[PDB]
């Protein structure tokens, strides 16, 4: 058949923390640092 029913979001890199997608890894890896607390909280509320 085919690997990827959906049309868009066909990037080889997909974040598992949120569910994002990046064409290149460098982008993902970098976008991952955001999940590892890399900014001062504020308006956040759990
Ligand atoms: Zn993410």
């Amino acid at each position: 058949g085919s690997s990827g029913s959906s049309g868009t979001k066909e990037h080889p890199f997909k974040c598992n923390e949120c569910g994002k997608t990046f064409s290149h890894s460098a982008h993902l890896s970098k976008h991952q640092l955001i999940h590892a607390g890399e900014n001062p909280s504020g308006p956040s509320s759990g």
